[PDB]
């Protein structure tokens, strides 16, 4: 599977996605990278890994729906099969979200349906669990909605602050982001036309 990437800013986990498809066995090669903002240090990550690269300025675009577009043409010349948002920052529109709908992933810091939104490690600590997590899950209309592929729980320590629990869950969310991807550009995750996930047994040995 051909795989591309979204981000606005330092591409969190897009090391970890390029590094796994580098591995023997690895289902999905990363053939582009977007940001919607120029000279990011996603951008400089990508470059450096020998990634094509694109900026999509929003500024340059009437509304949503003409930027969202402009994505998509770019998607579409590179002949990609599936996108990870990595911080992707802009709220994509309902017709690209659903061309898109089971084949676009993004991650959030929590275990969802706990800490919607932003700053969930701050959530976490101000409510006072003791675990936490990350989860990954395809795209829906709703942002951190969408069905989930994994979930990693990550404990909160005594002691912790906003950076030492954020280092423990990006530990975990680089392991769990390229797993999901794995999963899915192999086929062994699919999204069903049920609307839920469905595990395959593919025929190919």
């Amino acid at each position: 599977a051909r795989v591309a990437v979204l981000i606005s800013g330092t591409g969190s986990n897009l090391q970890a996605l390029i590094d796994s498809t580098r591995e023997p066995n690895s289902s999905a090669q990363i053939d582009i990278v977007i940001s919607n903002k120029a000279a990011v240090a996603g951008l400089d990550k990508a470059e450096r890994a020998g990634i094509p690269t694109r900026v999509i300025n929003h500024k340059l675009y009437k509304n949503r729906v003409e930027f969202d577009s402009a994505i998509d043409l770019v998607l579409e010349e590179f002949s990609i099969d599936i996108v990870c948002l990595a911080g992707f920052m802009r709220i994509l529109s309902g017709p690209f979200v659903q061309k898109w709908n089971g084949k676009m992933l993004n991650i959030h810091p929590s275990l969802l349906p706990s800490f919607k939104g932003s700053n969930a490690h701050e959530q976490a600590l101000e409510t006072g669990v003791t675990v936490t997590g990350c989860t990954v899950h395809f795209v829906a209309e709703d942002v951190d909605a969408g069905q989930i592929i994994l979930q990693e729980a990550v404990p909160v320590k005594r002691g912790d602050t906003v950076a030492t629990l954020s280092e423990r869950v990006k530990l975990a969310e680089h392991k769990i982001f390229p797993a999901a991807l794995q999963l899915v550009a192999s086929g062994t995750v699919q999204l069903g036309e049920n609307g839920k996930i469905c595990w395959v047994k593919e025929e190919h040995h």
